[PDB]
């Protein structure tokens, strides 16, 4: 309704100061419930991605990344067509919030993010790396097809997702992992965590992890 | 307007958390939905998760409901028998041990009667379940609070094993038991299931869920 | 709508919602607010306004926040100093302090009375009667003072408090309580400031788990 809320931003505005779980009416005046970040960086984001501790499995496939799983309560990816619907007309801006397992935060803003619908593979749209302390590990991502599992669109002879456990705009195959494994700090394994290659590296999984959204 | 998780889940909440429904008189009720186990649609009507929240209750209580949306809770027996009476709900318990092993039991049919039947137990057989049948046992009886006595021994279970159970003479499951914490020496009085890990060892979750 | 729907966690629970979490309210005035309600603890029907659980909030913040409120309706938060305000204008409500440590022991304190003027005399603290708890009175002591934060020293110290302890609060020369101070995880070496509450588990312990909350008597 016109004269309701469409994102977070718009409920900041309006005076709900702390964050939380508000109903949105994206575009299309469909009614939809998401998580507002009223706190960080000025505040008034929408966040598509939450880990926190390692509750929920995030090795899903196609349908399951498309639809959106995980719980208000807890660790959550909104869904890519929820995530396209709310990227629709490219004017908003993203930011991705690590903490890592002693608490010391770190971040990276971007000036624009879309993803393309379905048909086009939730193809990635993100402008340019504006600044932030983890590092940019998304623009190499720049361009290319969301992969799961059971759907490859990656650039590599072999199977991306399966060989990060993850689901991700995968080239040959990533920098950045946000989606992999909740492993806890430190890890023997290669990439397959919840990693940032210019942040903690390879081998290191993040204790919190969120991707949120506002217009810029 | 939706009338079980299960129907949330039909138009689309794929996340759980609480959700409104609305009660077949009427009432709406603002519910836990789990929309991830076992194929999703479950109601939550039991949740135990860290011992935050006295489930040593008396019979107003266990009555009307009682917890915290943020935590564990019961969600009320007035609510447990308005939501199992008109058709036939299933029952399923999901049970993790402090070592991380992940458990159930599953019940082709659960409801619970009203207050004036003492919300009695009426149960269908065992569909299946790691966790084994520890509840069949308890089936055809009357609810139990401390300050309520409707169990079949002379002496008084509920206080006996601190907890609320249609207990009978006494327990075979005690899912509203003191949080202890994994492996305790006192007797049956935990959040225990005796298939499961025993009448020495207290979950660290448990949740009682239904689904049409 | 303003008239029809509830005005305190106590209607609420008079209109039968069992269970706590966050409902809508109706001010005075009629602005709607998202209050968290416990309807657990001794009797039910209290509205929330502080609560700390993990230390995953920062509340050593500034004048401007501490007056609109902050934190995550999922985590902590500090409700706001003029709703805060708003909710106890009328001056009838009783104050309840819900504290646990990292033993598992249950402390609480109650009040009488509790009112926190408007922003025009700086949140001014009016406490009444200590009407029992097993922590202790540690709030007497700050009836009558200003609220104070890192930006804005409206206490009665030659320094700053909110500086020295690190939070926000009635402070007055400086503390016996400092609900919103850092979140330490148990004993602490430095001094007062964690969330310490001088006649609970004294000055270098902070609690795991601290609620300031209210009720209409
Ligand atoms: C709350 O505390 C105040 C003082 O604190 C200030 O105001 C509060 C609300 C906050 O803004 C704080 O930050 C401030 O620091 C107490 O006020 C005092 O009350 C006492 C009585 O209990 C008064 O004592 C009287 O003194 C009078 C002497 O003549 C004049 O003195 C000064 C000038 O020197 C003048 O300001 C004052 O108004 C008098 O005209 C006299 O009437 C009589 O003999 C009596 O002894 C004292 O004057 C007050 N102080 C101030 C700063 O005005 C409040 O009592 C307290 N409230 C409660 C309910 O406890
Ligand atoms: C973990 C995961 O994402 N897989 C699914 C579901 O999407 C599949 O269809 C099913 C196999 O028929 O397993 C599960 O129910
Ligand atoms: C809560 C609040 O308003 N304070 C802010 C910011 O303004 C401060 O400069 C910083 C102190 O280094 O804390 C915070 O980042
Ligand atoms: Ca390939
Ligand atoms: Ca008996
Ligand atoms: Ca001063």
């Amino acid at each position: 309704c016109l004269t309701g809320p469409r994102t977070c931003k718009d409920l900041l505005d309006r005076g709900h100061f702390l964050s939380g779980w508000h109903t949105i009416y994206l575009p299309d005046c469909r009614p939809l419930t998401v998580l507002c970040d009223m706190d960080t960086d000025g505040g008034g984001w929408t966040v598509f991605q939450r880990r926190v501790d390692g509750s929920v499995d995030f090795y899903r496939d196609w349908a399951t990344y498309k639809q959106g799983f995980g719980s208000r309560l807890g660790e959550f990816w909104l869904g890519n067509d929820n995530i396209h619907a709310l990227t629709a007309q490219g004017t908003s801006e993203l930011r991705t919030d690590l903490v890592d397992f002693e608490d010391n935060y770190q971040f990276a803003k971007y000036r624009s993010f879309k993803v393309a619908d379905e048909a086009e593979k939730y193809n990635l749209v993100l402008g340019a790396f504006v600044e932030g302390s983890a590092g940019d590990s998304l623009t190499f991502h720049n361009n290319q097809s969301f992969s799961t599992k059971d759907q490859d669109n990656d650039l590599n002879t072999g199977n991306c997702a399966v060989m990060f456990q993850g689901a991700w705009w995968y080239k040959n195959c990533h920098t950045s992992n946000l989606n992999g494994r909740y492993l806890r700090g430190t890890h023997g394994s290669f990439a397959n965590g919840i990693n940032w290659k210019s942040g903690k590296g390879y081998n290191y999984s993040y204790k919190v992890s969120e991707m949120k959204v506002r217009p810029a």
